[PDB]
RNA sequence: ACCGGCCCUCCGUGGGCUGCGCGCGAGUGUGCCUGUUUGGACCCGAAAGGUGGUGAACUAUGCCUGAACAAGGUGAAGCCCGGGGAAACCCCGGUGGAGGCCUGUAGCGAUGCUGACGUGCAAAUCGCUCGUACGAUUUGGGUAUCGGAGCGAAAGACUCAUCGAACCACCUAGUAGCUGGUUCACGUCGAAGUUUCCCUCAGGAUAGCUGGUGCUUGUCAAGAAGUAUUGUGCGGU
RNA sequence: UGCAGAUCUUGGUUGGCGUAGCAAAGAUCUAACGGAAUAUUUUUAAAUGCAACGUUGGAUACUGGAGCGGGGAAGGAUUUCGUGCCAACGGCACUCGUACACGAGUUGUUCGGUCACUGAGCACAACGUUACACCGUUUUGUUAGGAAAGUGAAGGUGCUCUGAAAAGGGGCAACAGAGAACCUGGGAU
RNA sequence: CCCAACUGCAGACCGUACUCAUCACCGCAUCAGGUCCCCAAGCAUCGAAUGCUCUGGUACAUAGAGAAAGGUACACUCAGGGAAGUCGGCAAAAUAGAUGCGUAAGUUCGCAAGAAGCAUUGGCUCUGAGGGCAAAAAUUGCCAACUCAGAACUGCUUACGGCGGGGAAUCCAACUGUAUAAUUAAAACAUAGGUUUGUGAUGCAUCCAAGUGGUGUAUGUCGCAAACUGAUUUCUGCCCAGUGCUCUGUGUCAACGUGACGAGAUUCACCGACGCGCGGGUAAACGGCGGGAGUAACUAUGACUCUCUUAAGGUAGCCAAAUGCCUCGUCUUCCAAUUAGAGACGCGCAUGAAUGGAUUAAUGAGAUUCCCUCUGUCCCGAGUUACUAUCUAGCGAAACGACAGUCAAGGGAACGGACUUGAAGGGCUAAGCGGGGAAAGAAGACCCUGUUGAGUUUGACUCCAGUCUGGCUCUGUGCGGCGACUUACGUUGCUUCACUUAUCGAAUGAAGAGACCAAUGGUUGUUUUGCGCAGUCUUCGGGCUGUGCGCCGUCUAGGCUGACGCGUGCGGAACUACUGCGCCAAACGGGGUGGUUCUCCGGAGUCUUGUUUCGAGACAUCUGCCAGAUGGGGAGUUUGGCUGGGGCGGCAUAUCUGUUACACGACAACGCAGGUGUCCUAAGGCGAGCUCAGUGGGAACAGAAAUCUCACGUGGAACACAAGCGUAAAUGCUUGCUUGAUUAACGAUUUCCAGUACGAAUCGAGACUGCGAAAGCAAGGCCAGCGAUCCUUUGCGAAGAACAGGAAAUAUGAACAAAUCAUACCAGAGGUGUCAGAAUAAUUACCACAGGGAUAACUGGCUUGUGGCGGCCAAGCGUUCAUAGCGACGUCGCUUUUUGAUCCUUCGAUGUCGGCUCUUCCUAACCUAGCGCCGCAGAAGACGCUAAGGGUUGGAUUGUUCACCCACUGACAGGGAACGUGAGCUGGGUUUAGACCGUCGUGAGACAGGUUGGUUUUACCCUACUUGGCUGGAGAUUG
RNA sequence: CUGUGGAAAUGCGAAACACUUGCCAGGUGACCCAUCCAUCCUCCCACGGUGAGCUUUCUUUUCACCAUAAUCCACUUGGGCCUCUCGACUUCUCGCGUUACUCGGAGCGGGGGCUCAAGAUUGAAAAAUGCAGCUCACCCUACGUACUGUUGUGAGUUCGGCGCAUUAAAGCAAAAACCUGGGGUGUU
RNA sequence: GCCCGGAGUCCGGGCACCA
C-alpha cells in the first residue's frame, strides 16, 4: 500500500500553520522581582484582531524596571477591557477585572482566565474565546490550589502561579450557523491546510484501511486499539463506548 | 583352496555368508573423435528482482508579492414622507443597492451532432451548439513537498507525449521444460510415438527399436528357425 | 572456414506512380519600367515562343482599435542596415527573402540593474549525530554549555591617555513589493 | 573650526541592434495548437454583442479552364399531410427586441415568473411636459441637452444584424462548486447541518538511521487530532449470543534471581509481569432482526387459539421502486391498437430506519412518459449555390507487395487463382463501385497451459518495524517496619517517611536565592582564636568519643509596651476614585586623604560549608542490554493432479475379487457389480469325538415357531469381513492341553518387473518347544489389510577365564592416564493416504508475459437423439359406413429452417445480436391460371394434381428474432445464400475502465440479477459489375 | 533682547531659530470596494482663417490643421480647527446637511479668522520653437533667401475627495532610509 | 508433549512443535 494521509501530516510540508499575518505569541509579562514583591502598573493601548484566532488581543505598555525605556506586551483580552484602562500585576494588586494576581491571593469561588500551570509559564490554560476556570479551594499547608478546568476536570497547581480575573472575550462564536462552503473556506485560510475532508470509505484500498468494496462500507469494526501501529490507527481510537449518549455525560479524558 | 570381515554348532581335516579380494601382473604419458557436467555455452527473445543517481518548465497542492473581470434584469436591510388606530402596532409611495442571485461579452471550460478530419492543419485539432461568468473566480514571477515515495473537493487521477509503482546507468549476454533460425557433395545403413518411475500429463530418467567398433569361430553349420510332422501335456471362448 | 528465408542487421534499388493529392483565414485587374527569361519560324497580321516574376501610378477589395496597428517580459542571439547575388532552400513561382556573400551598426551623473531594503524562504559558521557528512538544527526576537562587541559618551594632555553605555556570529533571496536627482526641439542616421 | 549666497573642477561599472509570433519562442517544420503586460477612433445600438468605415497595415496562403456521378458546408427552398420516420423528435424547423395589460398549482413565503396569454411598433408634419444664468421680481431678457407623452395625414411585398420555444408528470442528487489531459461530467466527490471517539502538555496524533532532532503547536477544550452520515421538515424501533474495543482481584506464560544432588558439565525445586482466561460496559462499533397447524350463521379470509424455536424474531414507514425470480404480475387511466408511462394492491426470491427511513419548494448540458407549436425525420423525393472530385501547368508521397489474378461441380486439412472433368476467354484501356482477394493494421486482450509474474486482501506459512510489559544498570544520604540465613550477633530481600548531589521537566537577555530572626551547624584558619570536664587509647609528640563556654555572627521599613529595654514583622518611601491614556536615564549632596583640583567611602545594608531560579527526585517522563506478548502497518513465498475445454462434481491418485478379455500368458475407457487403512491370547497350534442347512412321523401346558426322540439328508450350512476357489470319520462344530504369532548363521525363489526397491507369498538348513501311542503337523488367522535418505528413540556387546589380542575379551574421541559424556557397527519403533515419500490461503472488470487451434466461446463439416415434414396396416370416430374427412396400438422414412453430441480447420485475429437497403435461388402452394374429388343443391369450404411466371402491406408496445393487438387486402406462405449483407450504414442490446441497488463474502471482491454513461479506422492495387473509347485479326498475327 | 509675533487656531528664514547616530518617544515609508463628484487626456458640438474636394441642379457646404515639456515666482471647491454670538431642542415636539445608509451642551447654526488638499489666474522659460501656405517673387543648383496664418450645464475618463476604509467565524505585509519632538549641550 | 484443575481415568483449559 501507500502512506495514509494521517501519517503524511507528521512530515509537516504543506500542512504547517499560516502565520505570516500573525502578531506573535500572547503571554503574560515575565515574572520578576517587582511582581513577586509589589505591583507594576500598565496602560491598555489597543485591542487588535489576529487571523486564525477567535479571541481578541490587547497591547499593554509598561515601564522597564531597570532601564530608561518602555516595554510593550501582548496578552489575551478578557471581556470588558477597554482602551485607557489601568492594569496592575503583582502580589499587592487589588481584585478587579483585568488584574494579574497569584492564585493564593484570590478568594475561593472567583472566575479566572490565562492560568499558569507552572510558575513562570506565562499562561497556558483557559485561553479560547469564552472560557474560564473556577477556584475551588486553597491548601495552606502544602501551598496548592484546586481549579475546575473548562473541560470539567479538576487540577492542582502551586499557589504561586498567576492568573487573570475575568473571562475571555469573544464568547458565543460557535452559535451562528455557517450555511455556506465558502464561509468555511475563509475560516481555515488563516489556520492551516486541512479543509475539505474526504471520507475514508470513498478512497481506494491502497490509501486507507476503509477503502474499497463494491458497496461503500467498512468491513471490520471501526474501534481500534491503543497499541495499533501508525497507518492502522484510524477510526475510533481506544473507545470505551460508542453510540448515542443517553443521560448525563461522563468527564472526557484520562 | 587362500586374505580381510560378520557369524553358527553336537567344537571338527564342521558348517554359511560377505569384499570395487587373490587365483604368474597391465599400467602409464601423450594425440584425436564421440558422449556426460559446469560455465554466456549453437544464435536471437519476457512479464519481473536489486544498487546508486536525475527530475514539480507538463501537471497536483500550500505560501510571498503583483494583475484582471463590457452591457442589462430582479430589487434584501437601513432612511424619508404620508395615512389608520385607544393602544399595541398596521398600510401605501419613494429612496437605497444586498446576493457562493438571473440574461449575457472577454476570460475559464467541454454537453450534442455519436458532424468534419481520421497515412490530419494536429502522436487529440477544426465548425456550429452548449456550462459558468463578484467568486469555493481567472492569471504572471518567486518559493516549498517526490519514487514503495510525493500530491489529491478521490477518477488509482497527476508527478516533462512515460504511472495499479517515473526517468538514467549498472548487476545483465538475468532465466525460459516455450516460439523462430541453424550455410558444400556423393556413398553404406536406417527408426519410434510403446514399458516402469517422477508435483509427472507441451519435459525427463529407464528398457525396446538403430548406427559404429568389434571379439571368438565356422564354412555344410555349434546354444539356428514368427514354418511343418510324430509323440506327449494345458484350456472353458 | 562455405547461406535463401531467423516479423534477421547495415546500405542500395524498387512496382504502386507522374498516382493520392498540394481545397479553413473572401481577390485581384490594368499601363509603363526592370529582367537572359521576347514580338525567338526559311522549311502579312491569327491559325508555329506558351506560361510565370519585382517596382511605380491608377482601380477594386480586406483587417475594422479584444487589428495581418505601436511598444516590453520569458525564450531566441545578428534574424537589424547597405551593396551584390539565384547553385541549394522558402512542398507552385521568384528578378523577391528572416536564403547566400562582403562590409557596417547598439554612445547615459539623472533610463533598468548595482552601490543600498526586507518577504515566502535558503544554508556558511558553531554544535550534535553518523562505520562514513554527501545528515540534522539555523525568524514564535533570531546561532552556538555560549568568553563571537576591536565600536567609543562625558573628562585629562597637546594643537594625545582613561573609560560610560550598547544581549542575541557572517551572508543570500523581488529587472511587476520598498527606493529612484531630466525635460522638450532637431536638417542628429 | 561652523554656515548662507554664489563660483571652479570632476561625476565610476554592466545592459541598449532586432523579434515577441497565421514566419523570429515551444510543438522534428515558415505546423488552423499553446504563450504574461500597456495604449484603443466614427455611425447604428442597452453595447468591448454584431454590421460597415477615416488613420495605421495588407492583397501572403499553388494556380488556370470549367454546370458528370458521389461528397463536405461556419448554404438554401419546397405542393398536400404533419413524427406515420427512429431505440429515442437525433438533426432541422420553431420562439425572440421594447412598451401596455395579465399571470396557475405548489411553497421553506424568499420564490415559482420572462409562468401561461392578448395588443402596439414604419414614414411625415405638428403639440405638451421635464432647466440654468442675469438683472430694481408669480417679472423681463439670454441660453444648453435629449428624454417621455400625445394628434392629423400617409404606407406595407410583415422585409438588415442581434435576440428565451412552452406546458403536465415520475426517478435521483438539497442548492453554487469539483472531477477520469486523449472514448465515461453522472445519481460519483465536496458542502453547510447531525453524531461519535481520544486528549489538561513529562499530553493525544505523529515524522525519523541518529542527537538536548521534527509537525498539528505563533496552539490550550468555543482547542487540536481521528471516524461516520450528508440541507431544511418529521423521525431514527428491538438485539451485547459472534467479532472487535474497553474497565476490575488468581489458573497459565519468558528471561533474570534464590536454593539443592553431584567431582563438574548436566539436572531438579521455588519465585516470576503485561497478555490470555474468568467478571462488568458498549450498536450514530462491524453487523443481525423465524417456522408449522386449527378457527366466525353461503363461500372466502382469519380478529382468536395451539405448537417448535431465537441474542432478538423487521416496529414507524415505503414498493413489481435505479431493489420482484416467477413476470409482459393483477385492476384503473392514457391510444384505433401499449412487454412503455402514471395511479392503486402487497406472505416483499432478496424493502426498511445516520450499513439512515419517509417527504420535499428552488436548482440540473442528469434518466423516463405525454401534450401544444413546428417542421424534408418520413409518404417520396425535386431544384439551386460555394469548395472538391473531373481536365490542364508546376510539384509530388505512403500503405501494401511469395508468385499471380474468369467460372461450375468434384474430391481435398470437411468453404480453390493453381489440382480432375466441363464451360468461357482478341489486345490496350478512362471514370466509378465496394461482391470476392477467408484484403490492411497488432506474435488474440476472451478461453486454456507453464512447477512465469505483478497490483490488492485476510482466520494462509515464515518473519520485521512500532506499542506495551518484566529483569539488571544508571543510583546517592538517614531513621524505622516486615521476613530470610547460621548458632541474641552479623549480612541480606522487599518496603513507610524525611532529604539532595546524580538525573528529568520548565522559564529567563541565567536580573535581586538563602541568612542575619541562630542549630540534634563548624571551629586547620589569608597574613596566627580557641578553652575546660568525663571516659578511653598512645610511637610520650598528642589523639578519639560525649559533653559544656567563647568565636564564625550582623543590620532594617513599619506596628505595640515600659531616648534607650522588650515583644510582632521580615527587606518595606506607591494620587484618589466608581471604569477611561502626563514626565522620569548619562547623580545631587556628605565624609577621609592629597594640592575651592585629584582620588577612596557612603548615598545604593552586610555574609556565602559555593548550587541561575522554580518543580519533581533516586522514582521514571531517563541511558544501555537481555526477555515476553501484540503486531497485513510492512517484507518474502505458496495457494495439488486426472479430466470428452476449464470450474463444481467424482477418484478411475496406493491397492483386492468376478466380468468386459476373443478356451496359454498379456490387454483400454470418468466401462459394469462390489471391497480395503480394520478385527482376534483366541477367531493362533495340535489330538480326539461328532455332523451341518433342511424335511417328514411322534410327546402336558406348547400353538407356524421352546424342548425330547427316530429316519432321510453330496453339503443346498459354516469357515470375522467383499467375491471367487476349496473342504464331510474335514479346512466345519464341541472339547482337552498349550504359546511355532519365538529365534531362525545376509540360503534360494515367485508375483509387479527395468527382470530395481517396497508389500505379500513359496521351498530349505540350525536352536528350543507344543500336541500326539505314533507317522506327522505347526515358526499366525491361505490368497487385500501398508511405507525410503536424514533425524529421534529402544534392545544386544552379563560376571569371570587368557604373560597376550590368539577359535574365544565390541571400537573411537589422534601427546598420555581416572571417572562421566558423546559417537560408530547390527535388529526394531515414531511417516510421509499426492501412498518410489515438497513444509503452503484468497482476489483481479486495473491487469501482464511465453505459448497453444495439443483446448472452449461464431461459420463450415460428419450425425439426427430432440425439433420439423411424410408414408404403410387398420381397432375405432363419422344418424348406418374402416379409408368424404380423420385415425389409436405399432412400424418404415425424409430434411438440416431448432437444440444437443463431437473437436477436423482458424488463437503472429476470418469484426460476434437486431434493424435499414438490395439482388437472387428453393418448394413442403397463402393469392393469381387450369383441373379431380366430397358427408359438393346454391353460397362459402375440406382434400389432392400440373405449376415457383407474378404478388405477398400500414401501425401501437419491446434492443429484440420471437410475441401480441388495431386496420387494409386477392393474399397479407414458409425458407436459403459464411445463422446473405459493419473498408454499406446504425450502435438500442451484449462484453472493459466510472457509479448506485439487492443477495453472497470477515475482506479484496462476485452474480448467465436490475440500472445509468461510455472513440465504429484505411481502397489510388487485381478481379467482378456499370458506363466510356483506341485497335489488330481465318495457318485466329506465320505458308 | 538672547530666537521671535498673535488673546487663540498658529505665523516669521542670508548666514546662532547652532548641535543631538550618548539616550528616549512618535510619524512618513504603509497597504480597503462600491455608489457620487470627477483630473491629465479623448470624442462631439459652437466660433472662423489657411489649403484642398464637389458643383447639369442643390449645399452661408464637406475634409485636414489650428500646439506649449520639465523647472521656478506671486481667486474658487472640500476637509480640520480657533474666536465671538454673556452659546441652540425654555415652550406636544429644534436646527444644519447628503443621491445615499446621520450629526449637535463631550458645543448645532450664524459673522470673522487659522490651516491642509485639489485646482484657477499672473509671470520667467517661450516663440528665438512647431505646424501649414506662398514658393511662374527673386533667385540659380544653393537642404537658398523674403513673406502670410496660428464656447460648452455636452458625452467618456480612478489622478484626487478616500479613511479606524467592503462581505467578514475573511478585518488587508515588513524593513532600510528619512522627518519632528522630550530631555540635554550651546549664545548674552 | 508440559503445567494444571475437575472426574487407575476422562474432560476443560493456557503453553510447545526438524523423521
Ligand atoms: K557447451
Ligand atoms: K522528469
Ligand atoms: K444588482
Ligand atoms: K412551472
Ligand atoms: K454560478
Ligand atoms: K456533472
Ligand atoms: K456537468
Ligand atoms: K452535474
Ligand atoms: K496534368
Ligand atoms: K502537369
Ligand atoms: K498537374
Ligand atoms: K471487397
Ligand atoms: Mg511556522
Ligand atoms: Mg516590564
Ligand atoms: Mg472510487
Ligand atoms: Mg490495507
Ligand atoms: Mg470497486
Ligand atoms: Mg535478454
Ligand atoms: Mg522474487
Ligand atoms: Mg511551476
Ligand atoms: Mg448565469
Ligand atoms: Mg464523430
Ligand atoms: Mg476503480
Ligand atoms: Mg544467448
Ligand atoms: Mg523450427
Ligand atoms: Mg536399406
Ligand atoms: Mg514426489
Ligand atoms: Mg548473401
Ligand atoms: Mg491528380
Ligand atoms: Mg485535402
Ligand atoms: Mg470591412
Ligand atoms: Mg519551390
Ligand atoms: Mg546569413
Ligand atoms: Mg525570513
Ligand atoms: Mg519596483
Ligand atoms: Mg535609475
Ligand atoms: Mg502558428
Ligand atoms: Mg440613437
Ligand atoms: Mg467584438
Ligand atoms: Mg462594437
Ligand atoms: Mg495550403
Ligand atoms: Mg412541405
Ligand atoms: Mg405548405
Ligand atoms: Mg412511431
Ligand atoms: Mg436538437
Ligand atoms: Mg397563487
Ligand atoms: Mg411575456
Ligand atoms: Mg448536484
Ligand atoms: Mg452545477
Ligand atoms: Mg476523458
Ligand atoms: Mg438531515
Ligand atoms: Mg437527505
Ligand atoms: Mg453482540
Ligand atoms: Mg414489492
Ligand atoms: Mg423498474
Ligand atoms: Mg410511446
Ligand atoms: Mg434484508
Ligand atoms: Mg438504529
Ligand atoms: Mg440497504
Ligand atoms: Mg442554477
Ligand atoms: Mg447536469
Ligand atoms: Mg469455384
Ligand atoms: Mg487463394
Ligand atoms: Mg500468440
Ligand atoms: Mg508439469
Ligand atoms: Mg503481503
Ligand atoms: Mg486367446
Ligand atoms: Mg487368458
Ligand atoms: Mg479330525
Ligand atoms: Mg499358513
Ligand atoms: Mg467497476
Ligand atoms: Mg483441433
Ligand atoms: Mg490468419
Ligand atoms: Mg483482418
Ligand atoms: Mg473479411
Ligand atoms: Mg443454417
Ligand atoms: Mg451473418
Ligand atoms: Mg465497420
Ligand atoms: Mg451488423
Ligand atoms: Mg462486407
Ligand atoms: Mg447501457
Ligand atoms: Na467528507
Ligand atoms: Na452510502
Ligand atoms: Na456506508
Ligand atoms: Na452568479
Ligand atoms: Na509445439
Ligand atoms: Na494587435
Ligand atoms: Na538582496
Ligand atoms: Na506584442
Ligand atoms: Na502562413
Ligand atoms: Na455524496
Ligand atoms: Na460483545
Ligand atoms: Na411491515
Ligand atoms: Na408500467
Ligand atoms: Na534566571
Ligand atoms: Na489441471
Ligand atoms: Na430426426
Ligand atoms: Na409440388
Amino acid at each position: 500500500g501507500k502512506t495514509v494521509l494521517t501519517c503524511r501530516k507528521g512530515n509537516g510540508s504543506v500542512y504547517q500553520v499560516h502565520g505570516h499575518k500573525r502578531l506573535g505569541p500572547a503571554k503574560l509579562r515575565i515574572l520578576d522581582y517587582a511582581e513577586r514583591h509589589g505591583f507594576m502598573r500598565g496602560v491598555v493601548k489597543a485591542i487588535e484582531h489576529e487571523p486564525g484566532r477567535g479571541a481578541p488581543l490587547a497591547r499593554v505598555e509598561f515601564r522597564h524596571p531597570y532601564k530608561y525605556r518602555r516595554v510593550k506586551e501582548l496578552m489575551v483580552a478578557p471581556e470588558g477591557m477597554f482602551t485607557g484602562q489601568s492594569m496592575l500585576c503583582g502580589v499587592k494588586a487589588p481584585l478587579a477585572i483585568g488584574n494579574v494576581l497569584p492564585l493564593g491571593q484570590i478568594t475561593e469561588g472567583c472566575i479566572v482566565c490565562n492560568v499558569e500551570a507552572k510558575v513562570g509559564d506565562r499562561g497556558t490554560l483557559a485561553r479560547a474565546s469564552g472560557d474560564y476556570c473556577i477556584i475551588i479551594s486553597h491548601n495552606t499547608e502544602t501551598g496548592r490550589t484546586r481549579l475546575k478546568l473548562p473541560s470539567g476536570q479538576k487540577k492542582t497547581v502551586p499557589s504561586s502561579c498567576r492568573a487573570m480575573i475575568g473571562i475571555v472575550a469573544g464568547g458565543g462564536r460557535i452559535e451562528k450557523p455557517v450555511l455556506k462552503a465558502g464561509n468555511s473556506f475563509y475560516r481555515f485560510r488563516g489556520k492551516r491546510n486541512c479543509w475539505p475532508k474526504v471520507r475514508g470509505v470513498a478512497r481506494n484500498p491502497v490509501e486507507h484501511p476503509h477503502g474499497g468494496g463494491n458497496h461503500q462500507h467498512i468491513g471490520h469494526p471501526s474501534t481500534v486499539s491503543r497499541h495499533a501501529p501508525p497507518g492502522q490507527k484510524v477510526g475510533l481510537i481506544a473507545a470505551r463506548r460508542t453510540g448515542r449518549i443517553r443521560g448525563s455525560r461522563a468527564v472526557r479524558g484520562a
